[PDB]
DNA sequence: AAAAAAAAAAAAAAAAAAAAAAATTTTTTTTTTTTTTTTTTTTTTTT
């Protein structure tokens, strides 16, 4: 938690040592990507991708810029039919993380995702309750079912995935409460299926400011792999009959928010530089996600999670790269052609 | 056929009127009992 990360005594010498030379190994992100979500067969990418949103980005304060809080935190979308493991994923989030809040479909609400007004019964006094989003505040929200998923609620999101803020106007009283979440969604394409003949934007069926409002979105399709469906039999078959420690994992993780924090480096600001305008080309295609700024800064936060995956306190071109590669994979740009289809 | 907007339903909280509920010993009178007294009457003593 918060509290354990921010108190100091928290490892020995020899633990912080031991995490050191964690670091200092090679394929540190692809062990720990292995490590997460051990049941979950060959989804190296999308675990990278969970694996950066659990280190978060560097906080950064912007008080004397006047430019409003900068969300850190990394938004990650998953997409396939209901035969794949994103809800598998999503549960695996909710059971892992502390200040872990679920929600799925329509069995939500706004006001019941921000705040209401309940007369307390021990004391008969109207108390203010906060929604699933501000008790994930300085963790997870997973929603899963985020295709149907009304616009009325839909529509809070915004606020909390651009600002990490929630204004919230009532009658009684008025204020602007922190939810400072990452967002772990699942959705489903239209009819239930990514039907082959539709492009990736009409079948995610989205508005572009929601997914634009997302740093990561991973199309899990479904390859007509004989080689891949036969190891997903044998690993499901041997789950039926049945490492890295999870307690290393905890460790490596509080280590790196509580000390790592890192910053750009002039070749990083390069190298980001050059990725924005390369990916804003390619994205400039007519069934393709398109790139803006919001593009930029999730491979600059991207880039500061694989920072902090390597312990390096210094974002640099590696770093970048990975950034790059992981927002390409996850939504399968290469796979895609200017005839998007 | 599905999504967005409108309207309705259900439910909870608050206010006003009207019926209900709670609190509430002291003071004066007066009757009976006892004693006191004035007169009548009866008894005893004396011549």
């Amino acid at each position: 938690g918060l509290d354990e990360e921010a108190e100091q005594k928290l490892f020995s010498e020899k633990r912080v040592e031991l995490l050191k030379e964690l670091s200092r190994k090679p394929d540190i992100y692809e062990r720990l990507a292995s490590a997460l979500a051990p049941s979950i067969y060959e989804h190296e990418d999308i675990k990278k991708g969970i694996l950066l949103q659990l280190f978060g980005g560097t906080r950064k304060d912007f008080s004397h810029t006047g430019r409003g809080k900068f969300r850190a935190e990394i938004n990650i979308l998953l997409c396939g039919d209901p035969g794949t493991s994103k809800s598998q994923l999503l549960q695996y989030v909710y059971n892992l993380v502390p200040r872990g809040q679920y929600t799925s479909g329509k069995g939500s609400s706004a006001v019941g995702l921000t705040a209401y007004v309940m007369k307390d019964p021990e004391t008969r006094q109207l108390v203010l309750q906060t929604g699933a989003l501000v008790l994930s505040d300085n963790g997870i929200c997973c929603i899963d079912e985020f295709d149907k998923m009304n616009e009325s609620t839909r529509s809070v999101l915004h606020e909390v995935m651009e600002q990490q803020t929630l204004s919230i106007a009532k009658a009684g009283i008025i204020c602007q409460l922190n939810a400072r979440t990452s967002v772990l969604a699942a959705a489903n394409p239209i009819e239930s299926q990514w039907n082959p003949k539709k492009t990736t934007i009409e079948n995610i069926q989205l508005p572009h400011t929601l997914l634009s409002r997302f740093d990561l979105i991973f199309l899990m399709l479904d390859p007509q792999d004989e080689a891949y469906d036969r190891r997903l039999a044998h690993h499901l078959v041997a789950l039926y009959y049945q490492l890295l420690d999870m307690a290393v994992l905890k460790d490596y993780i509080a280590y790196a928010h509580s000390t790592i924090m890192p910053r750009l480096s002039e070749e990083a600001s390069q190298a980001l530089i050059e990725a924005y305008v390369d990916m804003r080309k390619i994205g400039s295609s007519r069934g393709m996600v398109s790139a803006y700024p919001r593009q930029l800064e999730s491979l600059i936060r991207l880039a500061e999670a694989h920072a902090k995956v390597r312990l390096s306190n210094k974002v640099e071109a590696i770093d970048v790269e990975e950034a790059k590669r992981l927002h390409r994979e996850a939504l399968k740009q290469s796979a895609t052609d200017p005839r998007t289809g």
